[PDB]
């Protein structure tokens, strides 16, 4: 299947998913400079007060939080949004050093890990409905940087060793996700994919300006994960992050001046 080994990686993924050499693929590098602040864009309004986590689990190719999205709980709206988008999933994606890790990057620089708060747009009623739409998805992107911990992530830290292998996964009810957020929500946002197989053209990216801060320790325990499943040789789950892709026929559109 597909991975982020030197046989199976973003290199090899157009093979099986032709659209991975698409015209709005995920994810970019973000040059301040090209960038336009857009005074018609409104706030992002997060809307995460009646979240309801559900389970954490390890699938392979990163970890994940994900939620009761059965209604409208936790949502996204604003911004560059036309309606409510339902908070689904979290996960990350991160390096084997600090230098690397993030998917987009800013100005070329690329942060330790990165967070995506997938959310998705209730007017397609499921979905896979979304995902077949370009208005389909809402990722969430927040950049994690090494300094201080972040006291909302200790949580998701301390219950990795409980799901080490593929497929293993735990209960993870009673989690608050808006312990991940930066003081601001100023943010970058343009049309794009998923980054991950099927690669699909369905998201609206908003990636906020602000990183959140996370430990030397926090991440350290995201790289002793693993990408295989328990009993099968131990290949460590790290670099799990696509590289930015060409930008062709896009803006990136700021919030903020
Ligand atoms: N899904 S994909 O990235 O297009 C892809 C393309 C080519 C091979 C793979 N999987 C592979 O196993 N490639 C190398 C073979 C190692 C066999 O044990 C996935
Ligand atoms: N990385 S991302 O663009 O935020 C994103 C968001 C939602 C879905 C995905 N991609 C996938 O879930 N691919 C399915 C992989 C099958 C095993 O879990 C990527
Ligand atoms: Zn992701």
């Amino acid at each position: 299947h597909w991975g982020y080994g030197k046989h199976n990686g973003p290199e090899h993924w157009h093979k099986d998913f032709p659209i991975a050499k698409g015209e709005r693929q995920s994810p970019v590098d973000i040059d301040t400079h090209t960038a336009k602040y857009d005074p018609s864009l409104k706030p992002l309004s997060v809307s995460y007060d009646q979240a309801t986590s559900l389970r954490i689990l390890n699938n392979g190719h990163s970890f994940q939080v994900t939620f009761d999205d059965s209604q409208d709980k936790a949502v996204l709206k604003g911004g560059p949004l036309d309606g409510t988008y339902r908070l689904l999933q979290f996960h990350f994606h991160w390096g084997s050093l600090d230098g690397q890790g993030s998917e987009h990057t800013v100005d070329k620089k690329k942060y330790a890990a990165e967070l995506h708060l997938v959310h998705w747009n209730t007017k397609y009623g499921d979905v896979g409905k979304a995902v077949q739409q370009p208005d389909g998805l809402a990722v969430l992107g927040i950049f994690l940087k090494v300094g201080s911990a972040k006291p909302g992530l200790q949580k998701v830290v301390d219950v990795l060793d409980s799901i080490k292998t593929e497929g293993k996964s735990a209960d993870f009810t009673n989690f608050d996700p808006r312990g991940l957020l930066p003081e601001s929500l100023d943010y970058w946002t343009y049309p794009g994919s998923l980054t991950t197989p099927p690669l699909a053209e369905c998201v609206t990216w908003i990636v906020l300006k602000e990183p959140i801060s996370v430990s030397s320790e926090q991440v350290l325990k995201f790289r002793k994960l693993n990408f295989n499943g328990e009993g099968e040789p131990e290949e460590l789950m790290v670099d799990n992050w696509r590289p930015a892709q060409p930008l062709k026929n896009r803006q990136i559109k700021a919030s903020f001046k």
